[PDB]
């Protein structure tokens, strides 16, 4: 049963943190009415979740008021998702807003399917918020239908479908107000009928807002606050809102005008049906330059507009086709995704595309570019930034890209961003660090602190092992193992931390060293200093990927960095180790465990591999590389790595095993046997000179490398033991005399010195634990232990006998344990140190042999001496008498003689005449026995060995090889001088020690290796890093498995061109099937505060004509009365018309185009507008009495595709003009203005251009303006049908064409409007367009001169 929520997350203002308060005191803030005449409203008490029939979760449903914050319904959204899926739930990056079709509708399944999958597949990659109506019928119940298999095909976190519906049309509103709340678990029923309500809720939405007014059955209420909590939620997320078009009656093409407007891209599905497929023929007749669109026409369109919407009027369809026009004439803000010419699976990129063309900045589209998974078109993206000068915001954006790269798991985006010149270790964190009283924390780069935010961010998530492993280590801040708080946590993932814990789980000394003060500003002036600080910066990114188990990230920085093999072994001994840990047990963690192992796998493969490539190369330069001395692991090689890695594959191999050969032997060649080293050893003058060597000066460097090398010290020390066992043997079988002899004391002093170095080992060494865990020291102590108990037995009488004979008893054992310890140094050889080894396995099969036998020697024994003997008392004898005979009976010593005299048997015949009958079956037992022992139990040992030899012989090869390198080891810190003389080491010890430490008179003299062989050794390593990466993927690639898999995919990919075949087939057959006029000013005068004219219809609108019922209206603006300097006198007379007149002695045009000419009205002496009447006299608006001349600037060019080829229509090229949107009456309109005293059309028309299509105004862009405005033609000389005209002041226009042929200096244009235009932007000329007053004609006129469009 699901418990109610009682408390609430919600997040605040600053967007740093939630606050908890209860659901009763937070739903306080949204508002229902009772009814429509309520304004203020009362609190809403419908809200909590509905259960839909054949749905699994429930969907939390929030009634609020028309007046309420979407900040408010926001903040719900978001704590109902905190509260599911944890506070660090998936963040939307994109916000999908599905607007179309209200009635039901039926589309092709292809388009469903490629629109379904598309969407699918945005929705899953950038866990976008689908915001639609929330209905069951049409596009809402198919977005709906497409997100169910989301939510079905899916675990975790599913993208919530938000429905916003208005409350006064739902089914069932009534029966979700009524009750207290929050209504947990409701039952929805769609089908029943709750009057007067037809319309039901969607069940496939995660979530419902029911936006309520107080009426009932009035849909379309809730349109605003959608649009209102779309671009809230946008601001909020900083993600992008794109709004996709699917069929959609009229009311969808103001809602996509609505969003045009407001800069929101939309996408539409061409395809689909009515708006969708009018805006995609609309689109592609204003933008697309294919072959098949050069045939679109405004009449095609409008007559398809007309069979599609069937409007009533005309006024209508006029109105609805200049709305349809407006929509596309921004080409970034409309996306048209088609199947004939974008595909079925490019839906997505298209989405992709429309954000892009949104936001512009490179920052925001290369972090979408990467949540959608497309690096094409990043790479595409940044080549063009590149290419086009835009560098310095490629390099502002690249860092936080490659942090947002690393953060989303995105190798390949990381191999990228690190291409174009981003520096590894000029990495930021997002926030700022709170500084700290830690010298050593304060020392950290700034990349130090991005690793650390990686560490947070992926820790701050639901069940993360990182977590688990910071909290079980049981460490504190700096990492030491010591287990104030608050510092402790908010810094708890630091990287030295981090560095101990991987330290840990290596082994029990690994110690990783780092140097950051190498990344100060005062060392870059030291040659190679970048490759460094890559390598160490990589280093730190590499055990972070290692952490999370991202191999491919992981295996990037890897190969990135330096020092390969060892990093190799590192890695697989910390994933090896990290996936058996307490940290990583749990049933939801058990693949990723899994993965860990396999990984592991993997770079231990890798190890290898490189290694086996440089010992086919150069195997001297391979074994300069192993011995070289690593500073980063304190300052030892990778063989040292390897065995604290535990690594036994690379320990077995034989380029690592002929290192170890040549580390014995000190680097000689002509010592290779046993021979000749103890020739050598011996005879050092006589061997060593005349011997390959690998003056004073010579010959005492050969001898003290020669008696430095650690075989000589074993060598010595098989010698020096060998030389015990034949004195001690001697000293024990020769007769002890009356007092302690001399070889007793020297056995003395050899045990004690054999005491001394046990002890010195224990104290000074390894520990006592370690000391103990080892077989030969155990063996060591039990031999000190019977010499010193023998040894104080005999000295404490001398003389008695008794005491001789114990001591050499005692010493009997002394000897066998020393002949046995002698075996150790046959470990040491190829033939017999395996064998040994396979004897330690085979001891169990023997201890089964020796379970079996004693069942049947002790029943045997007890019944055969029993049988021998019945009537004698129990004593010793008896139990002795019980095993002996038995056990050495089995061996073959049948002592049936012995038997037989003990039987009481007189006759010749063995058993025969015996005084008792029962002792007669004791050789039937025997019989027996001899039988279990023999024949049974010995051929069965036999089986089993070589059962347990066959299966141990290759682990135990395997585990001699480890045990070369120990030896190897043990030899070489070991005393110099043998054990008799090894007091005077231990003196020699003990005084450097002494002077080292009291007296500071000495100290370590070493070697470093120059930095030329140390980038010789680099430049190596890598070159075969790289040549066994390339013969292990084309090894990989010849695989059967890899070539059917290939093949498969090939027959694949040829279908998928079939299908591409019978789509072009296809639309043959269908190719092939086929194949067979006065103007009439409106009645209210702009500007004027509402006087209106006097009305006269169209046909009464002629000067030639009489209509003598005329009355005009006398009204004069404010602004012309005040009289300015571009204004005529309000008293007309002494004023010349028909004639060039001069005001202030500067000529103005006052003659008119019109052939009749200008009439002068005798009563007032004002002008008559010669091209008709207009219902108004006076001079209204306009400045000058009779013509006012006005310049127009049409500056053109021809429209043009990127790929170079001008846009065709109707068989004519088509033209493109600067329009600016007037601010008075926000309709588009030529740029132009009144022509100014003095002044001719050339001046005008390039200041009025100057002034409204640029605003404020260089260098070269000036000149290019200047060649434009070089070379304009007077096109046409025309009355204006412009509003503010009357019959005593009209307008009259010049056309001033500047036509850009090449298009060069018209794309240097930054068009941006000033003055008296809102916006300036170029748009295509055509014949249905809607601009102010007779421009049209002045277009036409412009395209008839150039044999353009229109
Ligand atoms: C761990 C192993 C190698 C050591 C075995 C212990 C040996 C050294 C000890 C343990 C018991 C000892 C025996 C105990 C009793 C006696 C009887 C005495 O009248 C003569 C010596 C003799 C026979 C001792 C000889 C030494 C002895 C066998
Ligand atoms: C126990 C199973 C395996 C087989 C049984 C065989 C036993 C019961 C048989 C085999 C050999 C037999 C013995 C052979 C001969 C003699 C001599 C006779 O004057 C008295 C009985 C005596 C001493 C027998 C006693 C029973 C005996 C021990
Ligand atoms: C293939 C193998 C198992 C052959 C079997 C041999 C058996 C049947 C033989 C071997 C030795 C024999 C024993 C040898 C000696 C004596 C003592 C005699 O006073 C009675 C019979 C008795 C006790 C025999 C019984 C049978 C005997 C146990």
């Amino acid at each position: 049963q699901s418990v109610a929520a009682k408390t609430l997350l919600i997040e605040n203002e600053d967007g740093k943190g939630s606050t908890r308060m209860e659901v009763q005191d937070f739903m306080k803030r949204f508002h229902m009415h009772a009814s429509e005449d309520d304004k203020t409203g009362s609190p809403s008490t419908a809200w909590g979740t509905l259960r839909f029939p054949t749905k699994e979760a429930t969907a939390p449903y929030l009634r609020l008021s028309v007046n309420d914050d979407p900040e408010d319904a926001l903040l719900f959204v978001k704590a109902m998702l905190a509260q599911k899926y944890g506070e660090t739930y998936d963040r939307p990056s994109l916000i999908l807003s599905v607007t179309g079709g209200a009635r039901n509708f039926t589309l092709p399944p292809r388009l469903e399917t490629a629109i379904a999958k598309g969407l699918r597949l945005a929705a899953q990659r950038t866990n976008a918020w689908v915001v639609t109506g929330g209905t069951n019928t049409g596009v809402m119940k198919l977005t709906g239908q497409i997100m169910e298999a989301l939510s079905k095909t899916q675990s975790h976190f599913i993208p919530p479908t938000i429905g916003i519906a208005t409350y006064g049309v739902i089914i069932g509103g009534d029966d979700m107000t009524r009750g207290e709340p929050p209504k947990i678990g409701l039952e929805y029923e769609m089908h029943k009928k709750d009057p007067p309500k037809t319309t039901p809720l969607d069940d496939n939405h995660n979530l419902f807002l029911l936006v309520d007014d107080g009426s009932t059955n009035k849909f379309g209420k809730e349109i605003k606050f959608r649009a209102a909590f779309e671009n809230a939620a946008g601001q909020a997320f900083a993600a992008p809102v794109v709004t996709i078009v699917v069929q959609g009656g009229p009311g969808t093409l103001g809602t996509a005008l609505q969003a045009v407007r407001q800069g929101t891209p939309i996408v539409v599905v061409d395809g689909s049906g009515l708006a969708a497929d009018v805006l995609a023929y609309a689109y592609n007749f204003m933008h697309n330059p294919l072959t098949r669109f050069k045939s679109y026409t405004i009449d095609d369109l409008r007559q398809k507009v007309a069979q599609t919407f069937n409007p009533k009027s005309s006024q209508q369809l006029t109105n609805l086709l200049d709305s349809a026009l407006e929509c596309v004439q921004d080409p970034n803000l409309v996306v048209v995704y088609s199947l004939q010419e974008s595909g079925i699976d490019e839906f997505d990129d298209c989405i992709l595309k429309a954000i892009f063309s949104s936001q512009g900045k490179l920052g925001n589209k290369l972090k979408q570019a990467m949540y959608f998974d497309q690096l094409d078109v990043a790479k595409r993206a940044l080549s063009e930034a590149s290419k086009n000068g835009q560098h310095n915001e490629i390099a502002a954006c690249i860092n936080d890209n490659l942090m947002a790269a690393m953060m989303h798991n995105k190798p390949h985006f990381v191999e990228l961003y690190l291409g174009f010149d981003a520096k590894i270790y000029e990495l930021k964190p997002s926030e700022e660090v709170a500084k700290t009283n830690i010298t050593a924390l304060d020392e950290l780069p700034s990349f130090a602190l991005a690793i650390e935010e990686l560490y947070k961010r992926e820790a701050k998530k639901p069940h993360s092992h990182v977590q688990r492993l910071v909290s079980l280590s049981n460490t504190d801040v700096l990492g030491r193992h010591y287990r104030g708080r608050d510092l402790a946590n908010t810094r708890a993932y630091n990287v030295l931390r981090m560095d101990q814990i991987f330290a840990r789980l290596v082994s029990k000394d690994f110690s990783v060293n780092r140097d950051f003060t190498i990344y100060d500003s005062k060392y870059d002036k030291v040659p190679g200093i970048q490759f460094r600080r890559t390598a160490q910066a990589s280093h730190m990114l590499f055990l972070w990927a290692i952490c999370l188990d991202r191999f491919r990230m992981a295996r990037h920085f890897w190969l990135i960095g330096d020092q390969s093999i060892i990093n190799a072994l590192v890695a697989s001994r910390i994933l090896e180790r990290l996936s058996t840990h307490r940290a990583l047990q749990g049933p939801h963690l058990a693949e990723e465990r899994a993965k860990m192992q396999h990984n592991a796998k993997k770079f231990e493969e890798l190890a290898v591999g490189v290694l086996g490539e440089c010992h086919g190369s150069d195997s001297h330069m391979a074994s300069e590389m192993l011995h070289s001395k690593n500073d980063m692991f304190n300052k030892k090689n990778a063989i040292n790595i390897a065995y604290d890695a535990k690594s036994l594959a690379f320990l077995s191999h034989p380029a690592t095993q002929s290192v170890i050969n040549a580390d014995w032997y000190g680097h000689l060649k002509s010592v290779t046997s046993f021979w000749a080293v103890l020739f050598a050893f011996f005879f050092p003058f006589f061997v060593l000179p005349f011997i390959n060597f690998s003056g004073a000066h010579r010959l005492r460097r050969k001898f003290a490398k020669f008696y430095s090398a650690p075989y000589t010290r074993f060598i010595s020390d098989l010698l020096s033991h060998f030389v015990l066992c034949v004195v001690t043997s001697y000293f024990v079988l020769d007769k002890l005399e009356d007092t302690i002899s001399a070889i007793e004391w020297i056995l003395l002093v050899w045990f004690v010195a054999l005491l001394l170095e046990e002890l010195r080992q224990m104290i000074f060494c390894d520990g006592i634990a370690e000391y103990i865990s080892d077989t030969w020291n155990r063996l060591d102590l039990i031999m000190i232990t019977l010499f010193f108990v023998g040894f104080f037995t005999h000295a404490s009488d001398p003389s008695n006998q008794d005491s001789k004979v114990v001591s050499k008893g005692i010493h009997a054992f002394l000897v066998v344990v020393l002949w046995l310890r002698f075996m150790r140094y046959y470990a040491l050889s190829k033939n017999l140190g395996p064998k040994l080894i396979m004897m330690m396995e085979m001891m169990k099969d023997v201890s089964t042999f020796v379970f079996l036998l004693l069942i049947f020697l002790i029943g045997y024994g007890v019944a055969a001496q029993s049988l021998l003997s019945p009537d004698e008392d129990f004593s010793s004898r008896t139990f002795i008498g019980v095993l002996f005979r038995p056990y050495f009976q089995i061996y073959g010593e049948l002592f049936l003689d012995d038997l037989n005299s003990e039987a009481n048997c007189l006759g010749d015949t063995p058993f025969t005449e015996c005084s008792r009958e029962t002792v007669r079956m004791v050789p039937f037992f025997l019989a027996v026995y001899i039988l279990g022992s023999n024949v049974l139990l010995v051929n069965l040992l036999i089986a089993m060995f070589n059962d347990t030899y066959m299966k141990v012989q290759e682990a135990a090869e395997d585990l001699w090889r480890k045990q070369n390198y120990e030896l190897c080891a043990e030899y070489k810190d070991r005393p110099f001088l043998p054990a008799p003389f090894i007091l005077l080491a231990h003196v020699h010890m003990l005084f450097m020690r002494l002077l080292r430490l009291c007296g500071v008179h000495t100290q370590e003299h070493e070697k470093i290796q120059d930095d030329e062989t140390k980038r010789k050794i680099t430049t190596f390593e890598e070159l075969n890093t790289d040549k066994f990466l390339r013969r292990w993927e084309r090894e990989r690639q010849e695989m059967l498995e890899a070539r059917v898999k290939m093949t498969n995919d090939n027959v694949v990919q040829a279908m998928g061109m079939m299908d591409q075949l019978l789509e072009h087939m296809i639309s043959f057959r269908f190719s092939l099937d086929q194949q067979a006029e006065w103007y009439v000013p409106p009645e209210e005068y702009p500007k004027s505060g509402g006087v209106k004219r006097y009305l006269i219809d169209a046909s009464m609108v002629p000067l030639s004509i009489m209509c003598p019922s005329y009355d005009p209206v006398e009204y004069t603006h404010p602004s012309v009365a005040a009289q300015p300097v571009w204004a005529d006198p309000a008293d007309p007379r002494k004023i010349k018309f028909n004639v060039k007149d001069e005001v202030n002695g500067k000529v103005v045009d006052r003659t008119s185009c019109h052939p009749s000419g200008i009439s002068i009205d005798s009563n007032t002496g004002r002008p008559i507008n010669p091209w008709g009447r207009t219902g108004m006299t006076g001079r209204g608006l306009l400045g000058k009495w009779g013509v006012n001349q006005a310049a127009d600037t049409v500056v053109t060019r021809w429209k043009r595709s990127p790929d170079g080829s001008i846009l065709e229509r109707d068989g004519k090229k088509v033209l493109e003009f600067v329009a600016i949107q007037r601010q008075d009456n926000k309709m588009w309109a030529i740029p132009g203005g009144f022509v100014d005293n003095g002044e001719d059309v050339a001046l005008t028309s390039g200041r009025e251009f100057m002034e409204e299509a640029l605003g404020m105004g260089s260098a070269e862009s000036k000149d290019s303006l200047a060649a434009l405005f070089s070379s304009g033609t007077i096109v046409a000389r025309i009355y204006c049908e412009d509003p503010r005209n009357t019959d005593n002041a009209w307008v009259e226009t010049t056309c001033v064409n500047f036509h850009d042929e090449s298009g060069r200096h018209a794309a240097r244009l930054k068009l941006q409007g000033g003055d008296d235009a809102e916006h300036a932007r170029w748009m295509m000329v055509h014949g249905g367009l809607n601009l102010f007053a007779s421009h049209r004609t002045l277009l036409q006129h412009v395209t008839s001169a150039l044999n353009a469009y229109f």
